[PDB]
């Protein structure tokens, strides 16, 4: 077999020519010709088998991404495993290759405002789908956002999301949370769980600030700073908004504050279209419950050049896991993916 960096890629026959590409928690991606296709591809080997929350993530994305079929969404094209679970200890992703991500895009580069609009009504298209399939991504960020030559975007890396299940939202202040600390929603740290709609429309606002000055928005350094960051721009909640919470530890919380004024999108973005910053004043709305949702931001003034609902297709029914997985042994859950995976096998 083949070796990346003191690894084996058993992903032969069909997969020759490896580069490395990159690692990170999740495993290690290296890119790969295709023989059958006679292109090069990302092939993702993980190994999350000795880990519960690994294989939490690895099952996610598998089952959601096979349901998926969406121009904005990254596909996967093949899976590989060993024929049996005993010999199973790696599973190789093989999907689309793409040339960049936003986030190194934004470390390098100005993007036009006719860029920040194609990128922003691309992520809003693909989010419609991934919404009307009663799904939350619950990770937005740029380095989840991938883009090949032309500028055409698709989203990637679900292994934190979740069917939604707004029911079940609340809970008391400063409860831990796993997504990434800068594109948190205010309410993750007062009184949320992150299981609603509502949570990947803030992430969108943070990038979409990113997009107009290439820095992150709201760059908190730990768990509360993150609200403080936002409190800093948004101001004060509204008697209205604060009446929302009705957790006293974080309503009080809140109150302890000294009154801050909203800082105007116009000053922090004063070369920004007037339209992107009304549609990301929306989109960072304080108060959940008034935020705006997908179908409506791509409704917005900013994106009409591109709005056209016939062409921002829904998933075909709900998504739904077969069982929970939150409580499921990492035993169980490499089961799962044998089955999830054995499409692939010749
Ligand atoms: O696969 C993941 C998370 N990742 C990791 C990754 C790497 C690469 C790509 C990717 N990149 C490119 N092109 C890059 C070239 C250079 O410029 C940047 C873009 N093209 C296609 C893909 Cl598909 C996508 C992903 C992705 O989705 N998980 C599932 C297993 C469980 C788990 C366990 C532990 C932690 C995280 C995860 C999530």
């Amino acid at each position: 077999p083949e070796m990346v960096r003191g690894q084996v890629f058993d992903v032969g026959p069909r997969y020759t020519n490896l580069s490395y590409i990159g690692e990170g928690a999740y495993g290690m991606v290296c890119s790969a010709y295709d023989n059958v296709n006679k292109v090069r591809v990302a092939i993702k080997k993980i190994s999350p088998f000795e880990h519960q929350t690994y294989c939490q993530r690895t099952l996610r994305e598998i089952k959601i991404l096979l349901r998926f079929r969406h121009e904005n969404i990254i596909g996967i094209n093949d899976i590989i495993r060993a024929p049996t679970i005993e010999q199973m200890k790696d599973v190789y992703i093989v999907q689309d290759l793409m040339e960049t991500d936003l986030y190194k895009l934004l470390k390098t580069q100005h993007l036009s405002n006719d860029h920040i609009c194609y990128f922003l009504y691309q992520i809003l298209r693909g989010l419609k789908y991934i919404h009307s399939a009663n799904v939350l991504h619950r990770d937005l960020k740029p380095s989840n956002l991938l883009l090949n030559t032309t500028c055409d975007l698709k989203i990637c890396d679900f292994g934190l999301a979740r069917v939604a299940d707004p029911d079940h939202d609340h809970t008391g202040f400063l409860t831990e949370y796993v997504a990434t600390r800068w594109y948190r929603a205010p309410e993750i740290m007062l009184n949320s769980k992150g299981y609603t709609k509502s949570i990947d429309i803030w992430s969108v606002g943070c990038i979409l600030a990113e997009m107009l000055s290439n820095r992150p928005i709201f760059p908190g350094k730990h768990y509360l700073d993150q609200l403080n960051h936002i409190l800093g721009i948004l101001g004060s909640p509204s008697q209205e908004d604060l009446n929302c919470i009705i957790n006293l530890k974080a309503r009080n919380y809140l109150l302890s504050l000294p009154h801050k004024n909203k800082v105007p999108w116009n000053r922090l973005f004063p070369n920004a279209d007037s339209k992107a910053l009304d549609l990301l004043d929306k989109m960072l709305t304080f108060n959940p419950h008034k935020r705006i949702e997908v179908e409506q931001a791509l409704a917005h003034p900013y994106l009409e050049q591109y709005y056209d609902p016939s062409d921002e297709p829904i998933a075909e029914a709900p998504f739904k896991f077969d069982m929970e997985l939150d409580d499921l042994p990492k035993e169980k859950l490499k089961e799962l993916i044998f089955e999830e995976t054995a499409r692939f096998q010749p």
